[PDB]
């Protein structure tokens, strides 16, 4: 129940702990499964996967693949894995999370604190059986890559974590927005497609391009460019911000780092609908940002989304929020006119 967990659960988990800690906690409580039906309408072909429900789990909350069994058992139609990086690294010090509960929205500095490869690796392999039958059910995986810190190539540690998880995921995404020009993009992200199409005995992994809602306009017209101009298969727009808007009213507004929540909402749909224009809705865009319900779902793949992910929302409201989001979503499709998802992605582009 919505109310159970909005006002006393979180709420008490929130008092209890420092939002770190309550994190980690998060993840044993939902690998174990102690936790506890998808219509045709949420169904989704995109990436040259079958997705039974648009709403996934945006990366950063299952860093080092500890829960993605209990992330699907959760409701969510896809799991998307860490920032994992090439070695392990233990990231900025502490405190790096903080909450801010009257703005429905939290600030990380994490840092790309990640387990690496190898355990990541040993982890999905574990599991690869488990996962091939959840990728034939519409339940795709998808691992987020990153770099280390002191890491002296960037597309050499990305093209690594292509080699090694490739074979794992159903889908990879190289990011370019955790809180340089046309030809240094470009060349990254080439050297990363092909390790992806060198890649054999196994199925290829589209690659999608992660980027942050803080763009100039010269910035958006290039990744677009790019991305068209190499033949990304995607991208998900959008990542955490380090602007702090008018309006803030958490004590911890001034933490640097990415801010994420209700606050990201706008800003991150309106980058979606820019995007989707630079692109001619030509790349197929994973909307994410301050999604909360059906509504704020509605609005990203209007805007030019094809799926969504959320994150803080789940902090503040626990499980019950992807029910929710799912079941509001399929009611506002319906009022709307549109007899599946796939028939408003872009909507607000066409008139
Ligand atoms: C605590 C925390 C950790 C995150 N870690 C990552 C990460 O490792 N990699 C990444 O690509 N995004 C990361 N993100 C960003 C989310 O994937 C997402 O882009 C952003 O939070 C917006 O969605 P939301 O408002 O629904 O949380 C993180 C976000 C938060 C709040
Ligand atoms: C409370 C919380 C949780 C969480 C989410 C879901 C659960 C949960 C999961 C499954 C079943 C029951 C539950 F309560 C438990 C705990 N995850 C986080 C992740 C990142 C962050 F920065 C902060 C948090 C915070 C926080 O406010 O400190
Ligand atoms: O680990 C992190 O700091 C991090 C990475 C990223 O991409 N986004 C975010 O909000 N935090
Ligand atoms: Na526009
Ligand atoms: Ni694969």
């Amino acid at each position: 129940d919505d109310h159970f967990y909005a006002e006393y659960l979180m709420p008490g988990l929130q008092r209890l702990l420092d939002p770190e800690s309550a994190h980690r906690l998060a993840v044993r409580v939902t690998s174990l499964g102690l936790l506890p039906q998808d219509s045709d309408m949420l169904e989704v072909k995109v990436l040259g996967h079958k997705f039974r429900n648009p709403v996934g789990i945006a990366a950063g909350f299952d860093k080092n693949g500890e829960a993605v069994d209990g992330l699907y058992k959760l409701g969510f139609g896809f799991v998307e894995v860490g920032s994992v990086t090439p070695q392990p690294q233990e990231g900025n010090p502490r405190p790096r999370v903080f909450r801010l509960p009257e703005d429905q929205a939290v600030i990380n500095r994490y840092g790309f604190n990640s387990h690496g490869l190898s355990v990541v690796e040993h982890r999905l392999r574990a599991r690869q059986q488990k996962q091939a039958q959840l990728t034939a059910d519409g339940l795709p995986l998808g691992i987020n890559l990153g770099k280390n810190k002191t890491s002296e190539d960037a597309a050499a540690d990305y093209a690594e974590g292509v080699r090694t998880l490739g074979p794992l995921a159903d889908y990879l995404v190289v990011n370019v927005s955790s809180p340089q020009g046309k030809t240094e993009l470009r060349h990254l992200l080439s050297k990363v497609l092909q390790e992806r199409d060198a890649l054999k005995g196994t199925r290829k992994p589209a690659v999608l391009v992660k980027i942050a809602p803080d763009l100039t306009a010269q910035d958006k017209e290039d990744i677009a460019s790019v991305a068209r101009e190499l033949g990304i298969d995607g991208l998900i727009v959008t990542n955490t911000t380090v602007s702090r808007p008018v309006g803030l009213q958490g004590a911890l507004r001034s933490e640097t780092g990415g801010l994420s929540g209700k606050p990201l909402r706008d800003l991150s749909t309106q980058t979606i609908r820019e995007m989707y224009a630079l692109t001619q809705g030509r790349i197929p865009i994973i909307g994410v940002g301050g999604v909360s319900s059906g509504q704020d779902a509605l609005e990203k793949i209007q805007a030019g989304a094809s799926l969504v992910q959320l994150y803080t929302a789940l902090i503040f409201l626990g499980p019950p929020v992807v029910v929710r989001v799912k079941r509001e979503l399929e009611a506002l499709l319906k009022e709307r006119g549109f007899t599946t998802v796939t028939d408003a992605i872009g909507a607000d582009h066409r008139r």
